[PDB]
């Protein structure tokens, strides 16, 4: 799939992002990739980080659905008005779709400064669009029009005034060979509304955490492109960060730096990586009582970021980060993985990236299968609450 290869851009922790175009002329946008959300939405005012935003009434192929959307995130929110218009992504499929598009018409802390996307295409199930589930999102469009198959894949690849520009592949409706090596282990989706998937171990420099293996998806373990952290429920980011600190340990930092609030420096070049342990998340298999590891680099977890006072140093931020939704396989997790999201099987795939930062030493791994006998179940049970259960779904 040669033509859909190095796709995406964007900047270090900022997002990773596709061109695509939107209506009749087609106007060009720069859209957030997140298999995190459901929704495609694209900045269609005036905004202090928006370059350019979609103008429906530029375009002859609109129709207005006359309804409107809105989405809170933890961090950031949007609403707009909902409507279809013809839709293409150059560097993808030869095909044109129509979809569903929500033009958003006001925003706070969803834009990102510099990071130079305009909207975001939400790549998840249907069970999570808003304003609800009969809003069918952009890949079931794509593939209930066109011949597509129901999968696709990413390969995102890590990195003194700017950020560091990234890239990665987006490929729409396969599997391409040559971005990754080694076997492709594949975890099942325990159910489609998010991308999630359970952890049954979680090991950091080959010894386990040994915590009840619900606690690592509670509230639930999903995989998002749009998120740039791995996050962890905060039990797990507490035992985490303290065995990375205690490898660590011939190096004190700021506690600002564990909070992912503040950069440490060595000299140009001269980083110690062989300090930090390598993180080994074990997944479930599609085979009772087995599972898969896949093993990331503190060159995946430390994130690169040239200061300006400092510009002959090497400085990295710490991109593990507490949360309390669950924990998300974010840009980090992804950077050293080829990630196929099989639709079509109901299962996420990983296989190392051949686009991935290692040294000498180590690298990222993705490797099984490991055996338990009588294993728990490690899923969690979000409870029920009353405005969920009302909902009808015809
Ligand atoms: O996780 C996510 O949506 C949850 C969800 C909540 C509600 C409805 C459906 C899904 C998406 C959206 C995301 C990163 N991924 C984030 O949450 N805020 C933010 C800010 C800017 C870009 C991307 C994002
Ligand atoms: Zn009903």
């Amino acid at each position: 799939f040669v033509e859909m290869v190095d796709n995406l851009r964007g900047k270090s922790g900022q997002g990773y992002y596709v061109e695509m175009t939107v209506g009749s002329p087609p106007q060009t946008l720069n859209i957030l990739v997140d298999t995190g959300s459901s929704n495609f939405a694209v900045g269609a005012a005036p905004h202090p980080f928006l370059h350019r935003y979609y103008q429906r009434q530029l375009s002859s192929t609109y129709r207005d659905l006359r309804k409107g959307v809105y989405v809170p995130y933890t961090q950031g929110k949007w609403e707009g008005e909902l409507g279809t218009d013809l839709v293409s992504i150059p560097h993808g499929p030869n095909v044109t779709v129509r979809a569903n598009i929500a033009a958003i018409t006001e925003s706070d802390k969803f834009f990102i400064n510099g990071s130079n996307w305009e909207g975001i295409l939400g790549l998840a199930y249907a069970e999570i669009a808003r304003p609800d589930d009969s809003l069918e999102p952009f890949f079931d469009s794509l593939v209930k029009q066109t011949h597509v198959p129901n999968l696709f894949s990413l390969q995102l690849c890590g990195a003194s005034e700017v950020l560091a520009s990234v890239g990665g592949s987006m490929i729409i409706g396969g599997i391409d060979h040559s971005l990754y090596t080694g076997s492709l282990w594949y975890t099942p989706i325990r159910r489609e509304w998010y991308y999630e998937v359970i952890i049954v171990r979680v090991e950091i420099n080959g010894q386990d955490l040994k915590m009840d293996c619900k606690e690592y998806n509670y509230d639930k373990s999903i995989v998002d492109s749009g998120t740039t952290n791995l996050r962890l429920p905060k039990k797990v980011f507490e035992a985490a960060v303290k065995s990375i600190k205690a490898a660590s340990s011939t190096e004190k930092f700021p506690d600002g730096f564990w909070l992912g609030e503040q950069l440490v420096c060595w000299q140009a070049g001269t980083t110690p990586w062989n300090i930090f342990p390598v993180i080994s998340l074990y997944l479930m298999g599609e085979v009772t009582n087995q599972s898969f590891r896949i093993t990331i680099l503190p060159q995946q977890y430390l994130r690169p970021v040239e200061d300006v006072a400092t510009s002959q140093d090497d400085c990295y931020k710490f991109a593990i980060s507490q949360s309390s939704t669950g924990t998300v396989m974010g840009a980090v997790i992804m950077e050293g993985f080829y990630v196929v999201f099989d639709r079509a099987r109901k299962r996420i795939g990983f296989a190392v990236s051949a686009c991935h930062v290692h040294d000498e030493f180590r690298t990222a791994a993705v490797e099984g299968p490991f055996v338990t006998l009588d294993m728990e179940d490690c899923g969690y049970n979000i409870p029920q609450t009353d405005e969920s259960r009302s909902h009808h779904h015809h």
